[PDB]
């Protein structure tokens, strides 16, 4: 159970939103930016983050990351966020899990933002618990190990290059929220 709550041009929030997505997607046509207000989904990753805190010390654990998709997914994902039935329509290359964007150009592809019978492209600005992170691979379902001592201390997500990352893999739902819905338009 969520709502939503369409923003105004004049608020904060969008024009925050609309700033971070506009540093590589300007010359695209913002036609809505949505607030998403799921309470167990956000009571869930609050949970998460605060276990995260007193875990990785000074780590700044929580990023804000583009999720391209399809019209279709909109309804599933403000409902039960980055669940695996989701992430199993994901890529593979770097793991099974839901892929998240530092810049919102890569969301924006047709490839994952699909344009719907109207033209309309979805992009989520989601805040992500990326945590500590490791580069990732083709067979993983779940961060690795960082030692083998302690089999059960996991990196928190996988990227593409640990020093310049351009996207981040989570493998939990609690992970990731999906606080924003960008409807934007070429
Ligand atoms: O924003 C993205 N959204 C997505 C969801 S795709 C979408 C297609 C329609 C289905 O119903 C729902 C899933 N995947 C990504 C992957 C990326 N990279 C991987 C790709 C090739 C190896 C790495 C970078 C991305 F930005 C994104």
């Amino acid at each position: 159970n969520f709502c939503v709550v369409e923003l105004l041009p004049s608020d904060p929030e969008y024009n925050t939103v609309a700033s971070k997505f506009n540093q590589t997607c300007s010359h695209f046509r913002i036609e809505k930016i949505e607030r998403i207000q799921n309470p167990d989904l956000w009571n869930s990753y609050q949970a998460k983050k605060k276990t995260m805190d007193a875990k990785n010390g000074q780590t700044m654990n929580e990023k804000q990351l583009f999720h391209g998709t399809d019209a279709g997914s909109v309804p599933h994902v403000n409902r039960n966020g980055f669940n695996r039935s989701y992430a199993g329509k994901n890529a593979v290359a770097y793991g099974k899990g839901t892929y998240f964007a530092v810049n919102a150009n890569y969301s924006a592809n047709d490839t994952y933002s699909r344009p719907d019978a109207n033209g309309r492209k979805h992009v989520y600005y989601v805040r992500v618990l990326t945590g500590i992170y490791t580069h990732g691979n083709h067979s993983l379902i779940v961060p690795p190990s960082k030692n083998p001592q302690n089999p059960t201390d996991l990196y928190d997500t996988v990227t593409d290059n640990v020093h310049h990352p351009s996207l981040f893999v989570a493998f939990y739902d609690y992970q990731a929220y999906p606080e924003y819905l960008i409807t934007f338009r070429k």
